[PDB]
């Protein structure tokens, strides 16, 4: 008795996935999608936050980074003699025009998987009502059910002065048509400690300001190692220390600290985190019942309302990642329409950060392992080593960083670990490896883990050689041991 | 029994099954000694994965992989880039690292407390061996004894010129000169590996295949590894093989079996292995060795009860470095610290490291298609490409162009499961040709063993933007006749 039988307010990984699933079905789908721009008054096209401010830039920014280091580190000592000199402008151009092709590739996607894309903002009107304009003219239509989906953007911190004004965030970051040069960027969160990656990697003088700890939530050690490995790399760290002011002195940005110190840069970055954009639905009214923390209230998917819906971002709880939306968007789709009560296995979302060296894992950080199950139901079995190919290579310190005449080596790129747990013959809850393909090498074990691995059936796993992902069949040194994990030995991680 | 256990072979097997004894406060001797190429090639301990193997190899596929990014991908990426190759440093860096494992070695040996001896073994009855020593001949006794002296190349003595001139595996990591124009005879996962960092390395490599390429493996992944190498620039003579090398001036005319003539400035034979074994003295101690050569002992335990065999010498078992080092540990354990663990071989991995790597467990497409018949099977696929490589839209060369959109390498991503229909779709094959292969198919092949079904992989979360991810929605079928190409080419996963 309603004009659809589901409406997405959201162009995202989420929003688009939920839509072309319920259209799979013969289900008459609206979808909303219209890009508010940023503080610094960038915008861009269809697909979200991944397309276009997300996962996709930053990767090509990530390989381009993974790109020079080789030249810089490897390309001579594999027997290639190189000049190479690096224009910002084009690897732009790269990005945005690759973009353009998803945007559009996106619109096409919708239209031929039969979905009918508005570009316009939505706002919730009741339980079953949305309104959006069409000419500047108000327009409404009405839903079986609606789903939310809406994405958050950057939270730039409105006590600190000179802020808003100035400062950039990711929105801005990929497409800025001025090479950034002399950069802090505020926050040690994946983005930041992301973002903050490859501008060094790029070679700009790139300092990170940490409140407290590095990327909070994830695994300590794994996280020791990452920062450890970018102090190596050229990255200069402030820790406990943030911006209490920000002003234009001439072409430059001089930025007051909490200690008393001060600093000029050519761009700042705030990567401080993110506040789900809620704020122009109008929740509150229609009966969305909203966390402390803005945050929607849905944790099976489903609101306050019950015709109403949200996934991604904004919904409290769950891990802000693309694969995360899809699937819940997908299901979600499947669990209304085609006749399905499947909901995801949230205990075991893999992710990884594209630090310069990649960490990926799934399940328990040690620390939250050693809460759980406590200190003797826990064993920590690891080995830090270098790959072959970067073992060859020798790669060393910038000469700003030695402090002595055999100072040369950076650190062992990689770090393998499993937590495992005494009581139940050593099931598996926590994998993690600091590396490169981190990611690459995470998803296969993410799935032997969620199947049910024991440290049993690691052992008896036989090698691929050489690889980094050959290390899990011979863990043997342990926490609790006490004795060296390090292997020098460039023989990998099998042999 | 002067010993408890003497090993024949400083080989990943040999060196293994010998720490591990070691561990157990059991005596241990290790002869090895490393007869010279048929090119005059030599080098230290470690066997044939550390010196003229898998250490060497992928030292020289990462400057080739390196080189393909520099000429397809840092200009896209706003790096302009200079660059010219000089082979003799290649060739430094892999010595030098080596030099550094074949001592690395030494020491680990030394250091688990193992008598390590450079010298020739020769079996003198079930419990006794002889070596030289100041060229003087001295004999020692063991409880038992395993044999692992490894394999060497087959050139073969029928095709005229080819031992004098060829080279072989053993010989192209340190050619103290760069080999230029170069034939490679055989289609094995080391002629395609080898053809592959050559060709990436910019020398004029073409490819001699009898037949078909990887004979064993899955058909429709290694017909893409050709074609993706084809449009790179390695050519191929099908059905064509030698029948005559010689010496035309300073350089090497070659002959073929339809008629042709080529020249090269270098033959590599890549046709085969067969098992070092002949100086070992077998038949007349009573090793039955099967008509393939290799020794019989599929239990680790040959038809002399006190003398062992493991790796590449014995019959109906793949040749690689894992195999042999787990084989090579446990029967030092089932021996000396009561144990009575076997190798799974219905689950071992492997990778091939061409321009596109390829790595696999269990079941090729076809063996699952004859196990199980065409109707108990479903193979769900994508084919796409990794997002970076997307992006850099790398093109072919010009002498390869025929037409006007004909500028495409062919996507560098193709995932597949093969599962069994009466088994809940239970995957019997996992089979990936992209980048970072055996850094994805690691993982994958245990998830396989511990019996993933279609259903956990597509209730499988992913990280993104991984190529691995496609494995979480693969849903066209070779039997449902659609195309499995890219719906956009998002990376191998999609944002939505
Ligand atoms: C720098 C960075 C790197 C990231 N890297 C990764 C990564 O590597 N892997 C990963 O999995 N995730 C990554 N993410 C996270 C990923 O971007 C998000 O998880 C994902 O984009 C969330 O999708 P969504 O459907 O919730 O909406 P989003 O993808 O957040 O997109 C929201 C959309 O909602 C639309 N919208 C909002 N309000 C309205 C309205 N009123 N009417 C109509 N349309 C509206 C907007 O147009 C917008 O396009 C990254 C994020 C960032 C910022
Ligand atoms: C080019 C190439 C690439 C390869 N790549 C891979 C790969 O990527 N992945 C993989 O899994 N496998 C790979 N392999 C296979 C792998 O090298 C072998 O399966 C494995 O190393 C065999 O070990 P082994 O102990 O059986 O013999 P080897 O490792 O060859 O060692 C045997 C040793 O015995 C010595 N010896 C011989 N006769 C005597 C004697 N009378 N006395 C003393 N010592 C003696 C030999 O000289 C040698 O040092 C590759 C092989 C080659 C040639």
């Amino acid at each position: 008795t309603f004009m659809y039988d589901l409406v997405v307010i959201g162009g995202g990984s989420g929003g688009m996935a939920a839509a072309k699933e319920a259209a799979k079905y013969g289900k008459k789908v609206a979808l909303f999608d219209f890009v508010k721009p940023s503080t610094q008054g960038t915008k861009w096209g269809l697909g979200g936050t991944c397309v276009n401010v997300g996962c996709v830039p930053k990767k090509l920014m990530h390989y381009s980074a993974l790109i020079a280091s080789s030249i810089h580190h490897d390309a001579q000592m594999s027997g290639h003699k190189t000049s190479s000199s690096f224009e910002w402008g084009k690897l732009v151009e790269t990005l945005r025009n690759h973009i353009r092709m998803l945007n559009f590739s996106y619109r096409t996607g919708l239209r031929v998987g039969n979905v009918e894309y508005i570009n316009a903002l939505a706002k919730l009107i009741d339980p079953h009502s949305v309104e959006y304009e069409d000419n500047g003219q108000k327009k409404t239509i009405t839903s079986r059910y609606i789903l939310l989906a809406t994405g958050g953007r950057p939270s730039i911190p409105e006590t600190v002065p000179g802020a808003i004004q100035y400062s950039i965030t990711s929105d801005d970051i990929f497409f800025l048509s001025k090479s950034p040069g002399k950069t802090l960027v505020i926050g040690a969160s994946y983005i930041g400690l992301e973002t903050a990656g490859f501008l060094n990697e790029l070679g700009f003088d790139t300092t990170v300001a940490m409140r407290s700890i590095p990327l909070r939530g994830f695994d300590r050690q794994c996280s020791e190692k990452i920062v450890e490995y970018m102090k190596a790399t050229g990255t200069k760290f402030l820790v406990g220390v943030v911006p209490i002011n920000i002003e234009k002195v001439n072409e430059n940005i001089k930025v007051s600290f909490s200690d008393g110190s001060v600093e000029e840069f050519e761009t700042v970055l705030y990567a401080t985190g993110r506040n789900p954009d809620v704020k122009g639905l109008n929740l509150n009214a229609i009966g969305v019942e909203v966390s402390d923390s803005g945050k929607i209230i849905a944790p099976k998917d489903a609101t306050s309302v019950p015709s109403i819906f949200a996934v991604g971002d904004i919904v409290e709880g769950r891990p802000e990642l693309t694969p995360v939306a899809v699937k819940a968007g997908i299901l979600l789709a499947r669990r209304l329409f085609a006749g399905s009560n499947e909901f995801i296995d949230y205990d075991f979302v893999p992710t990884t950060v594209f630090t310069p060296i990649e960490y990926g894992h799934v399940g328990l950080s040690s620390e939250a392992a050693i809460a759980k199950y406590g200190e003797d139901d826990i064993e920590e079995y690891l080995s830090e080593f270098s790959t072959l190919e970067i073992a060859a290579a020798h790669r060393e310190k910038p000469e700003h960083l030695r402090e002595n005449e055999m100072d040369f080596a950076l650190p062992l790129n990689c770090l393998a670990k499993l937590v495992v747990v005494k009581s139940q013959g050593e099931k598996v809850v926590g994998f993690h490896f600091v590396g490169p393909n981190a990611g690459e090498i995470t998803q296969g074990f993410s799935l032997a883990v969620k199947l049910g691995a024991t440290k049993k059936d690691f052992d008896d796993m036989i090698g691929i050689h050489p690889t980094d992902a050959e290390v899990f069949g011979i863990l043997e040194v342990t926490k609790r041991s006490g004795e060296s994990f390090v292997s020098s030995g460039g023989c990998g991680g099998g042999k």
